[PDB]
């Protein structure tokens, strides 16, 4: 990654064994549960494109997902190239060349180039641009790997309402509902999919109940 | 987080893998037992709003709780906006804009903005303001998830008084009794809810016995 | 805690995840065995009152003990206030106010205040003052939780004398005997409570035998 | 490795116990699964030839692989010597000598020599040159140790298409197919090797389906 | 401990959680096997008397040993006081007082005093003086806790000679034989205590065989 | 060890708990398998003779090996003394004395002396000289503890050739064959010791086959 040292200047530091192992182990343990994405983002703080590729390439399973991710990255790289075409022919001696989409993705750029861009004044944030492409891809993966529709999350007859709600919002998260829908669902699908006893109680509370209010009511 | 380096200036540092894993694992192990809150506060020392969101978003279960927390945060953000309305229209070039409630919560502000506020002289402590909202929300959660009323904590006939007292004050803590009530309860509900043999002994000691004195008496 | 950086100036550093987890886990594993107290003292090296409260508040069980500790702290705070009363009314602008007992204990003081006191020239050592109160309280707890009188530690007929001595001095430690008594006990209760065969051998060695000498004799 | 300290100058640092143990343990756990290579590259960030040899020599099993690697390194060293012959006879006093292939590989050079080359302006990147030879060798090993031809990866009748795709691309990776072939295979061998039900569905989608599209179709 | 910072000046640093846990766990696992002593010495590198007491006081079992150690320390402290008597009466204002034996042992000195002595030019090495007393005591403990005389280490009839030799020299180590005796024993007791078949072979090699030579001979 | 700080000057640093535990645990797990030696060398990067002795003395078993090592060290020390005799009589005040063999080995030198030599301009590399003696000794140990002659490594009738080759070269390594012999063995003993089916196939390939070629052939 690129860090500020103890003296305020931005320099390259090797990716740490702890960071490498943390990411491999979260993928092993959680696969593409939604919470793996914010973990990826945090563990890749400051990353160069080289570091992001290292993190993705150290994953041993999930190769269908990794090939889907490659495809997303290639789409975003192509759109970059559409928006930001680069001069053909020779680089000005000693000067910085402009990045292509494949330079952003770290396949045609060197670490030195990458450091040059990321530490330029002002920075050309190749690491952050690539990380956005990767996260776009990983969200597609999360949605693909979500095993259950929200329509099929219904409260069991002897299921504690809190347990039901946890299943409901875990499913909405994987299915990638917007926050508007998460906030809205409380007035609707969450009640509809409740068991008959809680549904009666929730219908009585009337509209505009907070989730806290609904959860207290059905405790 | 924002730290002071080895040379006394406040700078951003990436959240560490150890901090990320510590928080995920405490939630896995303890859920919303009351002692998880001081742990959250300590593990988020120095945090930016980005870092607080990272910590909350890396939690995989408990999504009913996380949706309740979102609701609390939105209430506090709305109250901030009531108290501290911001100018509409364009920012003075190069200058710092004033934070909105959603800027505090990290959803409409960038990391750079956040660092700018938190390192301003004097700081506009967006991380600490957000952390207070979050902790308000988490306390609501702890209270919701407390499984037992204090009324139902009574000493068993062969239960060591120390064991009973531990259950009693663990319950008062989750139920969020004030410290006045915790200090008061010793003169009352703790005795009333004691078994007959200890109750006799405690009633005899008379008023103003310390908890130490009561515990010695019923050993 | 407050540390000296690499350049010799005293600054605040966040409590580390390793320190947080070390303390929780020692309480989980050892409860209030006497050796937990020196561990607490070491793990709280440099602590502010905020940090000491964090350490105490991250403990999930033992709430009878934690309420006993609160009571001790309140007694010491009241004695501080008796010895060091503070001016009522407004603070001199920009200047440091004098700490009250509750400021020492971190309940009415901010982290900034605490850092101010602890880094004043000369320091007003609020962290060390509070840590002394806490340790006074924890020693009371250790004594309360000691399960066995020294009178009841007697050597079994087939118990190795070394094993007996270990039980004896582990018990004296929990019971909080002074060092005078620990050094004295060797001439007396340790012999009296020995089995008949070792008692014969020890009685023969005569007075002024070292513990090493007694242990060799009964090997 | 050679790192930049906190003050911007390139200096030698000892290889860490964490790095040493991470590499031994990844070889123990994964042997020569393809993802071990990017792990090696990351764990050897900044390495001198001494450090790369340390990493390879700390492996206890896999000695057939390690002898194959020695053979690769000797081939690359011989090609270096063909391209970059060095002066015979005495070194200019106090001056840097040019590296031979065996100097690159760390067998005839000292750590001091290595540091000299790697910190020269401009650097003679002996660590990076050697690491390229090693990785060439390790890729040969991965290909050798791949247990299954792609021809033999076919979807079972009750095998989820996602599971099949994961096996397919894990095999292509070990077999060291180019990225062109990985991207191409989607239009062909992946369909051909699908079970009859998915094959029907995929054949219907028509050409130019993304992997995401194929995977959705056969869910 | 007292360390040199990154800038070459000697300053106090808190004892680390890793060091605290390493020592507790080595005592738990190995008790007073001889190799615990060099471990203690290494883990206490740079220690103040406060730190050495912390390490000894964090041990929960072995209290017979810890009382024997207290006795040794008191003997060494008394001998210090005989050799280095200190002025009675008041300290010169602002100046350093001379340490007494109990000051060395950390019971009557403050951390500040200790740092003052250890960082004086030239240092009065209170930490190293105390560590020598402690190690004298711990060696006595190791010898006491050695379970077997060297006379009783004899090779079994089907015991590999290497296994026998390991038992022999592990016992000599615990019994605290000098190095002269360890080097000598090879010509004598080690042969005498060998089984008849190896004894024949060793007797034939003649005098002045190395241990390597003896071990090869009886392989 | 002696390290360069963050500012480029060579100073002493305490051996770390991680390094201490890594070495003890590798000896516990691997004993004197050949790969323990490069691990020792890496874990002792920068070591003083004090640190090397600490590492060797923290090993609890293997005392026959440790006594063999002492014997090697004494031989090398005696040869040092033959090559580099030192002046008898008093040291020039304030000046550095020349090391004897026992000074190199850390038994008659202080840490301060050792640091003085190792940080002299130019250094008198006592740590590196001692480490060479130790490694000479440890290699003797590895060879002694190798359980099987290469003559006895033959391919089983249903043993995969790769498995056989791994056993073969693991044995050559422990038996301490030169690299010439390791490279040569491929043309000979490795074929001779192959099962009849692979032997036929290897004999047909003809001379000068790479190990890769032989391994492919017998897959
Ligand atoms: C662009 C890219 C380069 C790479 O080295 N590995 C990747 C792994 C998965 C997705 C994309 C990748
Ligand atoms: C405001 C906010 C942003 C976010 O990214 N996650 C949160 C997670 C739980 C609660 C609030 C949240
Ligand atoms: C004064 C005080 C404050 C706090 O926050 N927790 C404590 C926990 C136990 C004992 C005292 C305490
Ligand atoms: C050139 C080289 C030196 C070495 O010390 N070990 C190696 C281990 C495997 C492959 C090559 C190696
Ligand atoms: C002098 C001394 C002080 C202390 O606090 N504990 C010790 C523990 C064991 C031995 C000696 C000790
Ligand atoms: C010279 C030397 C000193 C020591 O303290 N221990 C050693 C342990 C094994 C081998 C040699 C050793």
């Amino acid at each position: 990654p690129i860090v500020q040292n103890l003296q305020g200047q931005m320099v390259h530091q090797c990716i740490s064994p702890r960071t490498l192992n943390a990411w491999v182990k979260v993928v092993e343990e959680k696969a593409f549960s939604p919470e793996v994405i914010p973990m990826f983002s945090a563990l890749s703080c400051g990353a160069t494109p080289q570091d992001l590729n290292t993190m993705l390439n150290t994953v041993g399973g999930h190769q269908a997902a990794m090939q889907m991710l490659k495809e997303t990255i290639n789409e975003e790289a192509a759109e970059w190239d559409r928006l930001h075409p680069v001069h053909a022919g020779p680089i000005a001696p000693g000067q910085m060349r402009e990045p292509r989409g494949s330079d952003i993705a770290g396949t045609t750029s060197t670490l030195q180039e990458q450091i040059g861009w990321m530490t330029h004044n002002p920075p050309i944030p190749v690491g952050e641009i690539y990380k956005r492409w990767i996260i776009l891809g990983l969200n597609k993966i999360v949605r693909m790997y979500s095993p259950t529709s929200i329509l099929d999350i219904r409260q069991g007859p002897k299921e504690p309402f809190r347990d039901y709600v946890d299943r409901f919002y875990k499913t909405l998260r994987a299915e990638q509902a917007s926050q508007e829908v998460k906030n809205a669902a409380t007035e609707t699908l969450l009640v509809q999919n409740a068991n008959p006893d809680c549904k009666t109680i929730l219908k009585a509370l009337g509209p505009g109940a907070t989730l806290e209010e609904m959860m207290t009511a059905c405790q």
